[PDB]
C-alpha cells in the first residue's frame, strides 16, 4: 500500500543515474528505480536529469546535440561508471524490477515514441505486462496525454511544485493515476481531497526520517528519496 522510489537510483550514496546506483537502490529496499530521460541527437534516450551532461559526467554539452554513441564512447559518470541509455537499463534489469520513468522537458513526441518502443520491446507495457511494473511521470502534461492516447493502461503521474484542487481535477480529466507534488506543499487535508478524487499522491524528494514520518502521517501513497536507509529508521 506504500511505494518507496529510489530517486535517480541511490543518489545519497552513489552517482545518480548509473546501473550500479539503480542496483544499490533495489539492494536498499526501493520498490521502484527512478529514471529521468533526455533525448539524444539520434533520438535515443539517455538516463540524465539535466538537459546538459556537464554536472554529472566527465563531458559537457546538451544531450540533444550529441549522438548516444558519442556520449557513451567519450564520457563516464563522475566516479567512472558508464552513462546508461534506457535500452542499457531495460536490457540489464528486464522484467525483474519496477520502473518510475520521467520524460524531461521540453515535450518531444520522438521521446514519447522511443520510450514506448523500448518498453514494448521488453514486454513491460502492452499485452501480458503487469500493471504498475512501469509508471510514467512528467511535468509536461503534453507528454502524459500523448502517451495515454497510445497506451491507455500505463499508470501516469503528473509532476508539480504546487498542490491545488485545480491540478487534481486536471489529473482526473486526463485519466492520470497519481499527482506527484513537491513534498513541502503537501497537507493531510490536500491528500484526503486527492484520495476522494481517486488519485494517488507520490511526494518528492524527501531525505530525512522526520519528514518521511510527517508524509506517512498525511497518508501519501509513496515518496522519492535520495536516502533509502533513512526509511528503515522510521
Ligand atoms: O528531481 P527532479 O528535478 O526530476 O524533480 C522531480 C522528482 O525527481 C520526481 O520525479
Ligand atoms: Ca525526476
Amino acid at each position: 500500500d506504500f511505494m518507496l522510489i529510489g530517486h535517480r537510483g541511490a543518489t545519497g550514496y552513489t552517482d545518480e543515474h548509473t546501473i550500479k546506483g539503480y542496483q544499490m537502490a533495489l539492494d536498499k529496499g526501493a520498490d521502484y528505480i527512478e529514471l529521468d530521460l533526455q533525448l539524444t541527437k539520434d533520438n535515443k534516450l539517455l538516463c540524465m536529469h539535466d538537459s546538459t551532461i556537464d554536472r554529472t559526467t566527465t563531458g559537457t554539452g546538451k544531450v540533444g546535440d550529441m549522438t548516444l554513441s558519442y556520449i557513451q564512447t567519450n564520457f563516464t559518470s563522475l566516479n567512472g561508471e558508464p552513462i546508461p541509455s534506457l535500452d542499457d537499463v531495460l536490457n540489464h534489469f528486464g522484467t525483474k524490477v519496477k520502473y518510475y520513468i520521467e520524460t524531461k522537458r521540453p515535450f518531444d513526441a520522438n521521446m514519447d515514441r522511443e520510450l514506448l518502443t523500448q518498453l514494448k520491446a521488453k514486454g513491460l507495457i502492452g499485452i501480458g505486462s503487469e500493471r504498475f511494473q512501469v509508471i510514467i511521470q512528467s511535468f509536461a502534461r503534453e507528454s502524459l496525454i500523448n502517451i495515454h492516447n497510445q497506451f491507455s493502461n500505463i499508470p501516469l503521474a503528473y509532476l508539480t511544485s504546487t498542490f491545488s484542487e485545480s491540478e487534481m481535477d486536471d489529473c482526473l480529466s486526463y485519466g492520470f493515476y497519481a499527482i506527484a507534488p513537491k513534498y513541502t506543499t503537501i497537507t493531510k487535508e490536500l491528500v484526503d481531497l486527492a484520495h476522494s478524487k481517486g488519485l494517488k499522491v507520490h511526494a518528492w524528494t524527501v531525505n530525512t526520517k522526520e519528514e518521511m514520518q510527517s508524509l506517512i502521517q498525511m497518508g501519501v501513497d509513496g515518496f522519492f528519496t535520495n536516502y533509502l536507509d533513512e526509511y528503515k529508521k522510521i
